[PDB]
Protein backbone atom coordinates (compact mmCIF):
# COMPACT_ATOMS: atom_id res chain seq x y z
CA UNK A 1 0.00 0.00 0.00
CA UNK A 2 3.23 2.28 0.52
CA UNK A 3 5.36 1.26 -2.23
CA UNK A 4 2.48 0.85 -5.25
CA UNK A 5 2.70 -2.50 -6.78
CA UNK A 6 -0.22 -3.37 -9.74
CA UNK A 7 -0.45 -6.84 -9.34
CA UNK A 8 -0.82 -6.57 -5.55
CA UNK A 9 -3.73 -4.22 -5.68
CA UNK A 10 -4.66 -6.65 -8.37
CA UNK A 11 -5.68 -9.33 -6.88
CA UNK A 12 -5.40 -8.56 -3.06
CA UNK A 13 -6.14 -5.45 -1.83
CA UNK A 14 -8.81 -4.44 -4.16
CA UNK A 15 -10.70 -7.83 -4.11
CA UNK A 16 -11.00 -6.41 -0.51
CA UNK A 17 -12.08 -3.08 -0.34
CA UNK A 18 -14.92 -4.95 -2.64
CA UNK A 19 -15.10 -7.71 -0.82
CA UNK A 20 -15.88 -5.46 2.28
CA UNK A 21 -17.89 -2.64 1.07
CA UNK A 22 -21.06 -1.75 -1.24
CA UNK A 23 -19.41 0.12 -4.43
CA UNK A 24 -20.49 3.62 -3.12
CA UNK A 25 -19.17 3.40 0.27
CA UNK A 26 -15.99 2.31 -1.70
CA UNK A 27 -16.09 5.29 -4.03
CA UNK A 28 -16.67 7.29 -1.41
CA UNK A 29 -13.75 6.27 0.62
CA UNK A 30 -11.71 6.53 -2.95
CA UNK A 31 -13.05 10.15 -2.63
CA UNK A 32 -11.96 10.49 0.76
CA UNK A 33 -8.25 8.59 0.28
CA UNK A 34 -7.57 10.80 -2.93
CA UNK A 35 -8.48 13.99 -1.30
CA UNK A 36 -6.16 13.41 1.06
CA UNK A 37 -3.17 12.54 -0.96
CA UNK A 38 -2.84 9.07 1.04
CA UNK A 39 -2.01 7.38 -2.15
CA UNK A 40 1.90 6.77 -3.34
CA UNK A 41 3.38 9.13 -5.46
CA UNK A 42 3.54 7.42 -9.16
CA UNK A 43 6.90 5.58 -9.09
CA UNK A 44 6.87 6.19 -13.61
CA UNK A 45 8.62 9.66 -14.79
CA UNK A 46 6.26 10.72 -17.74
CA UNK A 47 8.69 10.93 -21.02
CA UNK A 48 8.48 13.62 -23.76
CA UNK A 49 6.85 11.23 -25.95
CA UNK A 50 3.19 11.44 -24.04
CA UNK A 51 3.34 14.88 -24.33
CA UNK A 52 0.09 16.35 -26.40
CA UNK A 53 -0.18 19.91 -27.17
CA UNK A 54 -4.42 20.42 -27.58
CA UNK A 55 -7.08 22.46 -27.14
CA UNK A 56 -4.71 25.66 -26.71
CA UNK A 57 -2.73 23.48 -23.71
CA UNK A 58 0.10 20.96 -23.65
CA UNK A 59 -1.16 17.38 -21.32
CA UNK A 60 2.19 15.96 -19.85
CA UNK A 61 0.42 12.78 -20.60
CA UNK A 62 -2.75 11.69 -22.43
CA UNK A 63 -4.33 9.25 -20.11
CA UNK A 64 -7.31 11.52 -17.96
CA UNK A 65 -9.45 10.49 -15.31
CA UNK A 66 -12.73 10.83 -16.63
CA UNK A 67 -16.05 12.36 -15.03
CA UNK A 68 -17.36 10.73 -12.35
CA UNK A 69 -15.28 10.19 -10.18
CA UNK A 70 -14.91 13.30 -9.01
CA UNK A 71 -18.17 15.00 -9.13
CA UNK A 72 -17.63 17.90 -6.88
CA UNK A 73 -14.00 18.71 -7.42
CA UNK A 74 -12.58 17.57 -4.26
CA UNK A 75 -9.71 15.31 -4.76
CA UNK A 76 -8.69 17.13 -7.98
CA UNK A 77 -4.70 17.40 -6.90
CA UNK A 78 -4.65 14.09 -5.28
CA UNK A 79 -5.63 12.62 -8.86
CA UNK A 80 -2.86 14.63 -10.70
CA UNK A 81 -0.78 13.28 -7.64
CA UNK A 82 -1.58 9.80 -9.13
CA UNK A 83 -0.54 10.43 -12.86
CA UNK A 84 -3.24 11.54 -14.76
CA UNK A 85 -1.99 14.12 -17.53
CA UNK A 86 -5.20 15.95 -16.40
CA UNK A 87 -8.09 16.16 -14.58
CA UNK A 88 -12.16 16.27 -15.29
CA UNK A 89 -14.68 16.54 -12.62
CA UNK A 90 -17.77 14.74 -12.49
CA UNK A 91 -21.19 16.50 -13.63
CA UNK A 92 -21.69 19.61 -11.92
CA UNK A 93 -25.65 20.48 -12.41
CA UNK A 94 -26.53 23.85 -11.59
CA UNK A 95 -28.43 23.52 -8.12
CA UNK A 96 -27.58 20.92 -5.82
CA UNK A 97 -29.18 17.87 -6.10
CA UNK A 98 -29.29 14.29 -4.68
CA UNK A 99 -29.95 11.68 -7.35
CA UNK A 100 -31.55 8.53 -7.88
CA UNK A 101 -32.73 6.80 -4.63
CA UNK A 102 -29.46 3.71 -3.54
CA UNK A 103 -28.91 1.39 -4.44
CA UNK A 104 -27.18 2.94 -7.40
CA UNK A 105 -24.10 1.40 -8.51
CA UNK A 106 -23.29 -2.00 -9.40
CA UNK A 107 -20.17 -4.19 -9.80
CA UNK A 108 -19.72 -7.19 -12.80
CA UNK A 109 -16.50 -8.33 -12.04
CA UNK A 110 -17.24 -11.09 -14.08
CA UNK A 111 -17.61 -8.63 -17.13
CA UNK A 112 -15.20 -6.04 -15.40
CA UNK A 113 -17.68 -3.46 -15.86
CA UNK A 114 -20.12 -1.32 -13.52
CA UNK A 115 -23.75 -0.07 -14.26
CA UNK A 116 -24.26 3.33 -12.09
CA UNK A 117 -27.91 5.37 -12.39
CA UNK A 118 -26.52 8.04 -10.04
CA UNK A 119 -28.24 10.74 -12.06
CA UNK A 120 -26.03 13.33 -11.35
CA UNK A 121 -26.18 13.91 -7.48
CA UNK A 122 -24.40 17.10 -7.45
CA UNK A 123 -23.07 19.67 -5.00
CA UNK A 124 -23.71 21.98 -7.78
CA UNK A 125 -22.22 25.00 -9.17
CA UNK A 126 -22.13 27.70 -5.59
CA UNK A 127 -19.76 24.73 -3.84
CA UNK A 128 -17.60 23.39 -6.50
CA UNK A 129 -17.08 27.25 -7.48
CA UNK A 130 -15.54 27.97 -4.24
CA UNK A 131 -14.04 24.58 -4.09
CA UNK A 132 -12.06 25.64 -7.32
CA UNK A 133 -11.76 29.26 -6.73
CA UNK A 134 -9.40 27.75 -3.44
CA UNK A 135 -6.65 26.61 -5.58
CA UNK A 136 -7.31 28.57 -8.92
CA UNK A 137 -3.39 29.74 -9.18
CA UNK A 138 -2.37 26.59 -8.28
CA UNK A 139 -4.31 25.24 -10.87
CA UNK A 140 -3.07 28.34 -13.06
CA UNK A 141 0.53 27.03 -12.61
CA UNK A 142 -0.12 23.27 -13.28
CA UNK A 143 -1.62 23.84 -16.56
CA UNK A 144 1.02 25.71 -17.52
CA UNK A 145 2.83 22.39 -16.52
CA UNK A 146 0.91 20.52 -18.86
CA UNK A 147 -1.89 19.48 -16.12
CA UNK A 148 -5.20 20.92 -17.53
CA UNK A 149 -8.46 21.10 -15.35
CA UNK A 150 -11.73 20.29 -17.39
CA UNK A 151 -15.17 20.89 -16.20
CA UNK A 152 -18.09 18.69 -17.26
CA UNK A 153 -21.39 20.41 -16.83
CA UNK A 154 -24.91 18.47 -16.67
CA UNK A 155 -28.57 19.80 -15.58
CA UNK A 156 -31.42 20.08 -12.91
CA UNK A 157 -33.45 17.19 -12.59
CA UNK A 158 -36.25 19.54 -12.48
CA UNK A 159 -34.97 22.49 -14.88
CA UNK A 160 -37.63 23.23 -17.19
CA UNK A 161 -35.09 24.61 -19.63
CA UNK A 162 -32.30 22.39 -20.52
CA UNK A 163 -30.08 25.59 -22.19
CA UNK A 164 -30.00 27.42 -19.75
CA UNK A 165 -28.69 25.16 -16.81
CA UNK A 166 -25.57 24.56 -19.14
CA UNK A 167 -25.44 28.55 -19.83
CA UNK A 168 -25.00 28.53 -15.90
CA UNK A 169 -21.91 26.29 -15.58
CA UNK A 170 -20.49 28.04 -18.72
CA UNK A 171 -20.68 31.33 -16.64
CA UNK A 172 -19.80 30.00 -12.87
CA UNK A 173 -17.09 27.22 -13.68
CA UNK A 174 -16.02 28.02 -17.41
CA UNK A 175 -13.69 30.87 -15.39
CA UNK A 176 -12.45 28.45 -13.94
CA UNK A 177 -11.01 25.42 -16.75
CA UNK A 178 -9.56 24.88 -19.05
CA UNK A 179 -11.81 23.13 -20.68
CA UNK A 180 -15.61 22.62 -20.19
CA UNK A 181 -17.83 19.77 -21.04
CA UNK A 182 -21.37 19.59 -22.15
CA UNK A 183 -22.43 16.32 -21.07
CA UNK A 184 -25.32 15.26 -22.83
CA UNK A 185 -25.11 11.45 -22.85
CA UNK A 186 -25.89 10.37 -19.64
CA UNK A 187 -28.34 7.67 -19.43
CA UNK A 188 -29.36 8.14 -16.21
CA UNK A 189 -31.92 11.51 -16.60
CA UNK A 190 -34.88 11.73 -18.57
CA UNK A 191 -35.01 13.07 -21.80
CA UNK A 192 -31.08 14.45 -21.56
CA UNK A 193 -30.07 12.24 -24.41
CA UNK A 194 -32.59 13.77 -26.82
CA UNK A 195 -30.45 16.83 -26.75
CA UNK A 196 -28.04 14.41 -28.86
CA UNK A 197 -30.61 15.75 -31.87
CA UNK A 198 -29.73 17.94 -34.34
CA UNK A 199 -31.71 21.16 -34.00
CA UNK A 200 -32.23 20.61 -30.31
CA UNK A 201 -28.34 20.22 -30.14
CA UNK A 202 -27.21 23.33 -32.45
CA UNK A 203 -29.71 25.58 -30.31
CA UNK A 204 -28.14 24.18 -27.17
CA UNK A 205 -24.81 24.56 -28.25
CA UNK A 206 -25.27 28.05 -29.83
CA UNK A 207 -26.44 29.43 -26.62
CA UNK A 208 -23.69 27.36 -24.75
CA UNK A 209 -20.79 28.95 -27.14
CA UNK A 210 -21.80 32.32 -26.70
CA UNK A 211 -21.67 32.81 -23.28
CA UNK A 212 -17.88 31.00 -23.70
CA UNK A 213 -17.01 33.71 -25.99
CA UNK A 214 -18.46 36.87 -23.54
CA UNK A 215 -16.23 35.54 -20.96
CA UNK A 216 -12.69 36.97 -20.96
CA UNK A 217 -9.80 35.83 -22.54
CA UNK A 218 -7.53 33.76 -19.58
CA UNK A 219 -10.39 32.14 -18.30
CA UNK A 220 -12.22 31.74 -21.87
CA UNK A 221 -11.93 27.88 -22.27
CA UNK A 222 -12.43 25.23 -24.51
CA UNK A 223 -16.05 23.29 -24.92
CA UNK A 224 -16.92 20.30 -26.00
CA UNK A 225 -19.63 17.58 -26.38
CA UNK A 226 -19.49 14.08 -24.81
CA UNK A 227 -22.04 11.60 -26.66
CA UNK A 228 -23.40 8.72 -26.19
CA UNK A 229 -21.93 5.06 -27.44
CA UNK A 230 -25.78 4.28 -28.66
CA UNK A 231 -26.31 6.76 -30.98
CA UNK A 232 -27.84 6.12 -34.09
CA UNK A 233 -25.34 6.46 -37.85
CA UNK A 234 -28.25 9.51 -38.02
CA UNK A 235 -26.84 10.96 -34.69
CA UNK A 236 -23.69 10.77 -35.29
CA UNK A 237 -23.94 12.53 -39.03
CA UNK A 238 -25.87 15.14 -37.12
CA UNK A 239 -23.01 15.19 -34.20
CA UNK A 240 -20.56 15.89 -36.64
CA UNK A 241 -22.09 18.39 -38.63
CA UNK A 242 -23.44 20.77 -36.11
CA UNK A 243 -19.87 20.52 -34.50
CA UNK A 244 -18.16 21.57 -37.71
CA UNK A 245 -20.60 24.30 -38.13
CA UNK A 246 -20.31 25.89 -34.84
CA UNK A 247 -16.99 25.35 -34.52
CA UNK A 248 -17.24 23.38 -31.15
CA UNK A 249 -13.40 22.82 -30.17
CA UNK A 250 -14.01 18.90 -29.38
CA UNK A 251 -15.82 16.08 -28.57
CA UNK A 252 -15.32 13.30 -25.36
CA UNK A 253 -16.21 9.85 -26.74
CA UNK A 254 -18.72 7.88 -25.05
CA UNK A 255 -20.11 8.04 -21.65
CA UNK A 256 -21.31 4.59 -20.83
CA UNK A 257 -23.82 2.82 -22.46
CA UNK A 258 -27.21 1.59 -22.16
CA UNK A 259 -26.73 -1.63 -24.26
CA UNK A 260 -26.36 -4.79 -22.54
CA UNK A 261 -23.70 -6.88 -25.09
CA UNK A 262 -24.09 -10.67 -25.00
CA UNK A 263 -22.15 -12.10 -23.40
CA UNK A 264 -22.14 -10.28 -19.57
CA UNK A 265 -21.91 -12.87 -16.95
CA UNK A 266 -22.36 -10.68 -13.83
CA UNK A 267 -25.16 -11.22 -12.07
CA UNK A 268 -26.56 -7.76 -11.47
CA UNK A 269 -26.42 -7.25 -15.63
CA UNK A 270 -30.06 -6.34 -15.93
CA UNK A 271 -29.94 -3.11 -13.95
CA UNK A 272 -31.06 -0.11 -15.23
CA UNK A 273 -28.21 2.57 -15.77
CA UNK A 274 -25.25 3.11 -17.71
CA UNK A 275 -22.48 0.19 -18.43
CA UNK A 276 -19.27 1.11 -18.05
CA UNK A 277 -16.09 -0.89 -17.92
CA UNK A 278 -14.62 -3.60 -20.59
CA UNK A 279 -17.68 -4.24 -22.32
CA UNK A 280 -18.07 -0.82 -23.73
CA UNK A 281 -14.47 -0.46 -25.06
CA UNK A 282 -14.49 -1.57 -28.56
CA UNK A 283 -18.03 0.03 -28.49
CA UNK A 284 -16.58 3.54 -27.57
CA UNK A 285 -13.75 2.97 -29.61
CA UNK A 286 -15.87 2.48 -32.78
CA UNK A 287 -17.06 5.79 -31.73
CA UNK A 288 -14.29 7.50 -32.06
CA UNK A 289 -13.18 5.88 -35.53
CA UNK A 290 -16.60 6.98 -36.86
CA UNK A 291 -16.76 10.19 -35.55
CA UNK A 292 -13.00 10.80 -36.10
CA UNK A 293 -13.77 10.07 -39.89
CA UNK A 294 -17.14 12.22 -40.20
CA UNK A 295 -15.16 15.76 -38.18
CA UNK A 296 -11.91 14.70 -40.75
CA UNK A 297 -9.76 14.48 -38.13
CA UNK A 298 -9.86 18.43 -37.53
CA UNK A 299 -11.79 17.80 -34.16
CA UNK A 300 -10.27 17.34 -31.10
CA UNK A 301 -11.51 13.63 -29.46
CA UNK A 302 -10.73 12.62 -25.46
CA UNK A 303 -11.66 8.79 -25.76
CA UNK A 304 -12.86 6.97 -22.64
CA UNK A 305 -14.55 3.37 -22.50
CA UNK A 306 -13.47 0.72 -21.12
CA UNK A 307 -9.21 1.88 -21.06
CA UNK A 308 -7.36 -0.36 -18.52
CA UNK A 309 -3.82 -0.78 -20.38
CA UNK A 310 -2.07 0.45 -23.35
CA UNK A 311 -3.27 -1.40 -25.74
CA UNK A 312 -6.26 -0.40 -25.03
CA UNK A 313 -5.18 3.41 -24.66
CA UNK A 314 -3.30 3.34 -28.12
CA UNK A 315 -6.15 1.82 -29.30
CA UNK A 316 -8.33 4.55 -29.18
CA UNK A 317 -5.53 7.10 -30.22
CA UNK A 318 -4.59 4.92 -33.55
CA UNK A 319 -8.81 5.04 -33.75
CA UNK A 320 -8.37 9.25 -33.65
CA UNK A 321 -8.37 9.63 -29.60
CA UNK A 322 -6.15 12.74 -29.07
CA UNK A 323 -6.31 11.84 -25.24
CA UNK A 324 -7.82 9.20 -23.39
CA UNK A 325 -9.50 8.65 -19.99
CA UNK A 326 -10.47 5.58 -17.67
CA UNK A 327 -13.01 5.20 -14.47
CA UNK A 328 -14.00 1.97 -14.14
CA UNK A 329 -10.40 0.60 -14.46
CA UNK A 330 -9.89 2.13 -11.35
CA UNK A 331 -12.12 0.03 -9.44
CA UNK A 332 -10.63 -2.99 -10.54
CA UNK A 333 -6.93 -2.56 -10.62
CA UNK A 334 -6.98 0.73 -8.21
CA UNK A 335 -3.96 3.59 -8.68
CA UNK A 336 -1.35 1.77 -9.96
CA UNK A 337 -3.38 0.89 -13.57
CA UNK A 338 -2.59 4.87 -14.14
CA UNK A 339 1.33 3.66 -14.38
CA UNK A 340 0.20 0.59 -16.36
CA UNK A 341 -1.27 2.17 -19.13
CA UNK A 342 0.93 5.05 -19.44
CA UNK A 343 4.23 2.73 -19.53
CA UNK A 344 2.48 -0.08 -21.85
CA UNK A 345 1.11 2.60 -24.03
CA UNK A 346 5.14 3.96 -24.22
CA UNK A 347 6.40 0.72 -25.06
CA UNK A 348 3.92 0.03 -27.84
CA UNK A 349 4.48 3.67 -29.28
CA UNK A 350 8.32 2.48 -30.03
CA UNK A 351 7.48 -0.80 -30.71
CA UNK A 352 5.58 0.31 -33.35
CA UNK A 353 7.36 2.90 -34.98
CA UNK A 354 5.66 6.10 -33.55
CA UNK A 355 7.93 9.35 -32.22
CA UNK A 356 5.28 10.13 -29.87
CA UNK A 357 1.38 10.10 -29.25
CA UNK A 358 1.25 12.86 -31.36
CA UNK A 359 2.12 11.02 -34.39
CA UNK A 360 -0.13 8.04 -33.74
CA UNK A 361 -3.65 10.00 -33.26
CA UNK A 362 -5.45 8.99 -36.53
CA UNK A 363 -3.13 6.44 -37.62
CA UNK A 364 -5.41 3.82 -38.68
CA UNK A 365 -6.92 6.05 -41.06
CA UNK A 366 -3.93 6.77 -43.08
CA UNK A 367 -2.43 2.72 -42.78
C1 LIG B 1 -19.87 5.46 -11.33
C2 LIG B 1 -19.82 6.21 -12.64
C3 LIG B 1 -20.23 7.54 -12.62
C4 LIG B 1 -20.08 8.33 -13.75
N1 LIG B 1 -20.46 9.66 -13.75
C5 LIG B 1 -20.32 10.47 -14.87
C6 LIG B 1 -20.72 11.82 -14.90
O1 LIG B 1 -21.05 12.46 -13.90
N2 LIG B 1 -20.56 12.57 -16.01
C7 LIG B 1 -20.00 12.02 -17.12
O2 LIG B 1 -19.85 12.73 -18.13
N3 LIG B 1 -19.60 10.70 -17.10
C8 LIG B 1 -19.76 9.91 -16.00
N4 LIG B 1 -19.35 8.59 -16.02
C9 LIG B 1 -18.96 7.93 -17.29
C10 LIG B 1 -17.47 7.97 -17.44
O3 LIG B 1 -17.21 9.34 -17.54
C11 LIG B 1 -17.02 7.27 -18.72
O4 LIG B 1 -17.57 7.95 -19.85
C12 LIG B 1 -17.37 5.77 -18.84
O5 LIG B 1 -17.34 5.09 -17.62
C13 LIG B 1 -16.40 5.02 -19.74
O6 LIG B 1 -15.12 4.96 -19.14
P1 LIG B 1 -14.68 3.78 -18.17
O7 LIG B 1 -15.21 2.45 -18.60
O8 LIG B 1 -13.16 3.76 -18.08
O9 LIG B 1 -15.20 4.10 -16.81
C14 LIG B 1 -19.52 7.78 -14.90
C15 LIG B 1 -19.11 6.45 -14.93
C16 LIG B 1 -19.26 5.65 -13.81
C17 LIG B 1 -18.37 4.45 -13.76
O1 LIG C 1 -24.23 10.58 -12.60
C1 LIG C 1 -24.78 9.75 -13.37
O2 LIG C 1 -25.82 9.09 -13.11
C2 LIG C 1 -24.10 9.54 -14.66
C3 LIG C 1 -23.89 10.59 -15.50
C4 LIG C 1 -23.21 10.35 -16.66
O3 LIG C 1 -22.97 11.26 -17.44
N1 LIG C 1 -22.80 9.13 -16.96
C5 LIG C 1 -23.02 8.12 -16.11
O4 LIG C 1 -22.64 6.97 -16.40
N2 LIG C 1 -23.66 8.33 -14.96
Amino acid sequence: MATGDERFYAEHLMPTLQGLLDPESAHRLAVRFTSLGLLPRARFQDSDMLEVRVLGHKFRNPVGIAAGFDKHGEAVDGLYKMGFGFVEIGSVTPKPQEGNPRPRVFRLPEDQAVINRYGFNSHGLSVVEHRLRARQQKQAKLTEDGLPLGVNLGKNKTSVDAAEDYAEGVRVLGPLADYLVVNVSSPNTAGLRSLQGKAELRRLLTKVLQERDGLRRVHRPAVLVKIAPDLTSQDKEDIASVVKELGIDGLIVTNTTVSRPAGLQGALRSETGGLSGKPLRDLSTQTIREMYALTQGRVPIIGVGGVSSGQDALEKIRAGASLVQLYTALTFWGPPVVGKVKRELEALLKEQGFGGVTDAIGADHRR
